């Protein structure tokens, strides 16, 4: 019985309830921003998370993302940065993650984001350490971090717990905190708490997100590199690729 | 009898009630943020704004900024992208404009901006001709739209109503419209309408603010260059002093 | 297939996300108000309004009312107006009406409401003339405004489409309009337009609600007469009863 | 010094201020419901709240009201509730309390009260017991919770701490909780913390508010004995006076 596709109906009920909560909560949620890419469901083997729906409050990495803003920012560069560029830009989004569910474990190689929560509270879990990049020296300022260690009984996804293993520090963010960074090249993840009685809603900050989608084949390209560039690097393999779509029957 | 400065209590009711109405409009407003540098006056002359008040509708160039962010996203950089650092990074911010006062006519070589309107309407006024910086080549990708001709009767602040001259372009923004944004090297400049029942509420998502401010004036410098430098240009030179401190009584 | 109850899966998923709605618009929702009778079906031929679900577009008759408060307001009434307390009280209650489903034709004899949008749009059809109570008189002061004639193309639920037929009158109400008054003895039922982006949120402010329902079968009578009192008559039959529970397997 | 009044600009600054935030808070205020009587003094030595103004924290009687609704609800009924139709009715209104001031001790004979706080916090003076009506008997069903004892420290309005005396009971409410039932005959006031970083803003919910004032006389009396009905009444008589009327100069 393990589902292998959302319906059409499962996807629209679930689109177009968060896209309400989300104008209710005053983001600016355009009519073109609603569409079939918003829904996302990371995995074949997540598609289960609609065996019970999305208030079961099961373990499954599934999200809906709104997003209102992804400027490259490469208007007025100098034209030396055209190979550092990669790393600005301005990205602003609404995330919607419901109980018990995760947007998996990941890290960027460029983009450095920031979380307000909106509605609900956000379990964070991450690495204070950042990772490297072979042959390349990498600057210095705050840093991350170390957070708290992870509070106790914590259900993963069936068949994705080690692909937290080294995000082991934690941190609980509620509406009205400070911003919350989370680093470029810094492994993160984090969901909506199981028993909570709304769905987790966090406006993200971050730089330009590269993602080479379904709803993104057809754009131009600001700077050739872009082209074609990724920069979401999930840790369950299983979860880079059922990313870029959502099977709806 | 033109006003030099603020009183102590006219300071205090501006910007304790302005950070009430970011609060009652979700914005994360923490109580650091609430102080003696996020009410703005451009100019002493601009101080005159406070013979009538806030709610008089009268032009003069003054407003309120609550800064949650401005992150220099360093961290995680190659070392080659340390000249071209101070125009990526991240600033969030709620401006608070009452009617028929204006964010003068200004310009940044760094900072590109976007904003979101939460409450009321902005007008906002700029050039869609984008500055020359001498000496260097600029990349080029979506450049500023053409926008609207200004309409007619916009009343202008006394004695700085030619520092506008460039900006003809025009462009009226409503909770819920699509993000605008304001490319760096662009002069622009916003007013809330005279007749609004309600302040301007506006979000800005842009690239990090270089403001060797008062409130500013402490921190560390993420990297050597940034120390002491200036993002904000603004046409009006009674502008670009008084604006690194208010004179409160 | 015309279906005859609602899923458990489905109920919740209905139920709880308007909850999380309401609160994303401040209103004040309790735990113990979201229950088993928030989510109602007026009939079992309504039930069919899951076959396709409730972004479905489709015209049924069914709503979520969460009620914050139901008080009869006797303490301190002279023992005289005993007879009379029942056209009092103060009932506040939050409603939510889904994409073209109705809270269908019906009147009170007792309560008086009056609605506040709080998101979407709310299409109001009611007669402007009062029912008479046989061998009673009755005060008038201010009575129904006449309102509009209904727009072109109001698709009405399958075999319901003659209850509407003396509901004349139309007003289409907005968030921040003037409060709308429907007094008691007036024939009323309103809908969500089908082409809505979002729910129908309303928020009633109405005299004390008498209803004998299975979330209400528990309670202390204030007054003798008010136990097992009903005031909600339905122009169709088919509603008057499974309003008072709904199929849950 | 002792204020006697307050300047237009004062008045204007305080209620246009409090109308933006509770536009903010999504209340429907309309145009006519901004005007020079909802900004309430009680009293002309209260005027001194505006010697250091409203965000002084100083303990003064003073409050906003902005009231959308006050139906009497009379259409309908049989004529038989003539007499007793004063005591029903629906009145809807926002009510905004700055850091320390009160909206003084006072019972209605008609009006029973129901609150609901949307920001800040609120909390509440009153007698558990309910005052009687000298030759008529009166109906109890649930009477008034005994609530608990004061906080330590409640700085009270100089020359009024007495008017408080009987007012044992206290509760503190918060944005979220049950809606709060505030019986009519039972002694009651109210006050905004000191400390708070926001203004109180309350929505009130309760029956037919009978008074007599200056934005009220010219209106049309549903029932005869109405006209002219008063039922706030203050404990202290310098407050009973200066209600009906603010002296702005
Ligand atoms: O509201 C837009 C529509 O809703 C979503 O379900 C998408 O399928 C898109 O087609
Ligand atoms: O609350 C929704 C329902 O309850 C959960 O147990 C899920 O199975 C879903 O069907
Ligand atoms: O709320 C913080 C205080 O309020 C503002 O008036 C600043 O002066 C700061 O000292
Ligand atoms: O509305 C506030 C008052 O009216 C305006 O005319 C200003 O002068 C100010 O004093
Ligand atoms: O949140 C409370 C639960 O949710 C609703 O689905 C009701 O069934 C109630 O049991
Ligand atoms: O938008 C939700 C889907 O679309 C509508 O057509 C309904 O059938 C429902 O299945
Ligand atoms: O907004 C309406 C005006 O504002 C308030 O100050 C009242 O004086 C009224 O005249
Ligand atoms: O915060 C406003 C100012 O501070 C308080 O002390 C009052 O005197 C008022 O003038
Ligand atoms: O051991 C816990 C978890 O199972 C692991 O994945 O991350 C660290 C945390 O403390
Ligand atoms: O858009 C998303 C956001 O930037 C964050 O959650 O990381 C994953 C993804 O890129
Ligand atoms: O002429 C108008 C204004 O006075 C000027 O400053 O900018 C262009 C606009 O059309
Ligand atoms: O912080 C402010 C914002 O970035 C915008 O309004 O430009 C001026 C100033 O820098
Ligand atoms: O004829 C229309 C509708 O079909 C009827 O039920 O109510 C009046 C309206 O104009
Ligand atoms: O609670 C509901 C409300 O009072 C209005 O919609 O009428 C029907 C029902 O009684
Ligand atoms: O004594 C306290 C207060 O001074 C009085 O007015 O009301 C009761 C409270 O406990
Ligand atoms: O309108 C006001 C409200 O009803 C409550 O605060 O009591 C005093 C006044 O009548
Ligand atoms: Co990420
Ligand atoms: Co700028
Ligand atoms: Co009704
Ligand atoms: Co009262």
């Amino acid at each position: 019985s393990a589902r292998t596709s959302i319906t059409r109906r499962e996807y629209d009920e679930w689109v177009r309830e968060a896209a309400a909560l989300g104008k209710a909560l005053r983001y600016p949620i355009t009519e073109k921003m609603v569409n079939d890419s918003a829904g996302i469901v990371f995995g074949a083997d997540q598609y289960d998370a609609f065996k019970n729906g999305m208030w079961s409050g099961e373990p499954y990495e599934a999200m809906i993302i709104f997003e209102s803003l992804n400027e490259p920012a490469v208007d007025g560069l100098p034209t030396g940065a055209a190979p550092y560029a990669e790393y600005s830009g301005l990205c602003d989004k609404l995330m919607i993650v419901h109980p018990g569910k995760f947007c998996p474990p990941h890290h960027h190689g460029r983009k450095t984001e920031s979380y307000e929560v909106v509605l609900g509270e956000m379990e964070v879990f991450y690495s204070p350490t950042p990772s490297a990049e072979s042959g390349v020296e990498l600057l210095n300022f705050s840093g991350m971090p170390v957070g708290s260690p992870w509070p106790e009984g914590v259900a993963l996804p069936k068949g994705r717990e080690s692909s937290y293993e080294k995000l082991t520090s934690y941190v609980r963010l509620r509406a009205g905190d400070p911003k919350f960074v989370m680093h470029r090249k810094h492994l993160h993840a984090f969901r909506c708490p199981p028993d909570s009685d709304v769905p987790l809603v966090v406006r993200e900050v971050s730089t330009y997100s590269h993602e080479p989608t379904e709803a993104a084949a057809g754009n131009h390209a600001p700077i050739p590199s872009w082209l074609g560039m990724h920069d979401n690097d999930f840790v369950s393999d299983a979860a880079n690729t059922g990313r870029l779509q959502t099977a709806i029957s």
